[PDB]
């Protein structure tokens, strides 16, 4: 869904995100598109914000991701959405 150029684009988290990044495990400042999304899939998996009914829906309301986002919620496989909503919180080198 997402191109692999785009994928592999180094960016500096904004300093909301960038705790968020390291409170799931991330030790660096700069990242990889790639990376970011991968610290982002860890942080939903054990805050347990996929809905447990609808697990392709995420509902980021009233927590540090939905702040970031600007979402209720959303869908996982609507992957253009999600580079969307992550791009106001980051920097490209
Ligand atoms: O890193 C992620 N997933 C890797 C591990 N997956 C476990 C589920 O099966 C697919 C692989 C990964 N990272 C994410 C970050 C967000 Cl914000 C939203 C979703 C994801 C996922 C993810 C998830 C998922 C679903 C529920 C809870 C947590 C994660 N399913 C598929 N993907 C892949 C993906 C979707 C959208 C975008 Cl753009 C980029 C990538």
């Amino acid at each position: 869904q997402i191109p692999a150029s785009e994928q592999e684009t180094l960016v500096r988290p904004k300093p909301e995100l960038l705790k968020l990044l390291k409170s799931v495990g991330a030790q660096k400042d700069t990242y990889t598109m790639k990376e970011v999304l991968f610290y982002l899939g860890q942080y939903i998996m054990t805050k347990r914000l996929y809905d447990e009914k609808q697990q392709h829906i995420v509902y980021c309301s009233n927590d540090l991701l939905g702040d970031l986002f600007g979402v209720p919620s959303f869908s996982v496989k609507e992957h253009r959405k999600i580079y969307t909503m992550i791009y106001r919180n980051l920097v490209v080198v």
